[PDB]
């Protein structure tokens, strides 16, 4: 019932995750030809990450899309494609940049 005769193993024998904070180097870019390349905490969904990329350059709600693994996703999964810890990516598509006019 147990991987060797003994029930417990060194915590040498086990490298574990290292992990040099809570935060992930996560990148986003957008078929716009723009590259985010920087680190965000991933202790909750991805919300906290594409959100502040989101309202600071463009909510996905009217115009940009947030694509993850490969498929667009939601922003309620983190031990789905969030278990990331230093290396996650999102693709988005956006229809449109905003303007100063009324439009």
């Amino acid at each position: 019932g147990s991987m060797s005769d003994q029930e417990a193993k060194p915590s040498t024998e086990d490298l574990g995750d290292k992990k040099e904070g809570e935060y992930i180097k996560l990148k986003v870019i957008g078929q716009d030809s723009s590259e985010i390349h920087f680190k965000v905490k991933m202790t909750t969904h991805l919300k906290k990450l594409k959100e502040s990329y989101c309202q600071r350059q463009g909510v996905p709600m009217n115009s940009l899309r947030f694509l993850f693994e490969g498929q667009r996703i939601a922003d309620n999964h983190t031990p789905k494609e969030l278990g990331m810890e230093e290396e996650d990516v999102i693709e988005v598509y956006q229809e449109q940049t905003g303007g100063h006019s009324t439009v």
